[PDB]
């Protein structure tokens, strides 16, 4: 098991608090779905924790009861860590209540996730470096994605992405600074399979499917630890380089929030159109660089006034396809030149294609255009495909995983 406990907060999750003008049938439906979720978790051996501050009064049809009485009668198979009832529990928003639960239940930090909605619970989860599961069935969120609109979505996320032994279908390392991960193997029989149309929706899967796959694998693998930045690469056409980022921006913002990191949508610039390749690697190197003024505030559009501080910072680079690695290696080359610690993550790894690892013989000016000759490339090694496929991973599983996700329903 990767996931051994799910923490639930109360406000706008178990009980609607912000509003008292909700659809009259919704609270009963949510209670029914929460019981299904908790029973599902129990059936998988996963503990249900309520983490609360006050043993607040709760109005019921029969009268007022305490929160502990309410939870124990409605959701008896649970663990209620309530600060008002136990002075040993640290203040939630410090993050240290996570440390308390880890010790009390003898669990690792990334053996738990944290379902909440309020800003106070977002801080409790993220300051405790636990994955935040943003529950939006009582209070909507418009600023970013990676949301869970009803309790069934949490069970679907867990069942599809969190219970399998293999979080990555392919992964490899080279020297001490090259780290490649891919969610699933991929093989096709057409020459240039597109993930999205020329002029936008995805062709394979969906934004919610991929962000949930990414979130689970990055988190339960331990790979999110210490990540400061998440970014995407750029398409080959300088006139339209952000088609993937544009589709995934909403959800990548939400994943960054949940990781206590920052999503830099336009850290990479495609200043000139290149040959599509993921072909000599100079085609990539000579047509991209780092943006010295990326968007700092995706709400306002305000840009950094000085280049982001990347030295010694861990950055997750996410792309859709990895074939021979020309895109990821170029992304790594620029970020490494700026002093960052780079993780290269792909949705899909093309089968029977090896990744050539490259290092420049000449110095890179990472924040502006560079023009390298083919002789300026040192091919230092290879992360092969066959040698690094994880057990049970085949190009046939992605189809089955999307089908399982798209048609998911409560089991019997």
């Amino acid at each position: 098991m990767y996931l051994k406990a799910v923490i639930f907060s109360i406000a706008d999750v178990v009980l609607p608090l912000t509003s008292n003008t909700q659809p009259q049938e919704l609270k009963s439906r949510i209670d029914s779905e929460l019981r299904k979720l908790f029973a599902f978790l129990s059936s998988k051996g996963i503990k249900v924790i309520f983490l609360t501050n006050k043993n607040r009064n709760v109005r019921t049809h029969d009268g007022i009861v305490t929160l502990d009485e309410y939870l124990k009668r409605k959701f008896p198979e649970s663990i209620h860590f309530c600060r008002e009832l136990d002075n040993n529990i640290p203040a939630k928003q410090t993050g240290k209540a996570i440390d308390f639960i880890m010790a009390a239940l003898e669990l690792k930090r990334n053996e738990m996730i944290y379902v909440g909605r309020s800003q106070e619970d977002l801080q409790a989860a993220t300051n405790g470096n636990t994955l935040f599961i943003n529950a939006t069935w009582y209070e909507p969120v418009t600023e970013y994605g990676f949301q869970f609109s009803e309790p069934k979505e949490i069970a679907r996320f867990i069942d599809v992405f969190c219970l399998r032994e293999q979080l990555w279908g392919w992964q490899g390392h080279f020297n001490e600074d090259v780290h490649y991960y891919a969610l699933a193997p991929f093989s096709t029989y057409v020459p240039e399979f597109t993930m999205y149309s020329a002029n936008a929706k995805l062709s394979v899967g969906s934004p919610d499917f991929w962000i949930r796959y990414l979130g689970a694998s990055i988190y339960f693998s331990g790979l999110s630890e210490g990540a400061s930045f998440i970014t995407t690469y750029v398409g080959h056409n300088a006139e339209d380089p952000y088609k993937l980022a544009n589709i995934m921006e909403h959800d990548l913002k939400g994943l960054a929030v949940s990781f206590k990191g920052k999503y830099l949508k336009d850290l990479f610039l495609r200043h000139t159109t290149a040959i599509k390749s993921q072909v000599n690697i100079t085609s990539q190197i000579n047509t991209v660089n780092l943006n010295p003024a990326p968007i700092k505030n995706l709400i306002t559009g305000e840009r950094y006034t000085n280049p982001p501080k990347l030295k010694g910072k861990k950055i997750l680079v996410i792309d859709d396809f990895c074939t021979e690695g020309n895109a990821h290696e170029t992304a790594r080359m620029y970020l490494k030149a700026a002093g960052a610690n780079v993780i290269n993550i792909s949705w899909l790894k093309t089968i029977n294609r090896d990744v050539s690892i490259c290092e420049p013989t000449r110095k890179i000016r990472p924040w502006e255009a560079n023009t390298l000759d083919v002789d300026d490339i040192n091919y230092v090694g290879t992360i092969g495909y066959a040698e690094n496929v994880t057990h049970g991973s085949a190009p046939q599983v992605l189809s089955e995983k999307i089908q399982q996700y798209d048609n998911w329903d409560w089991p019997q």
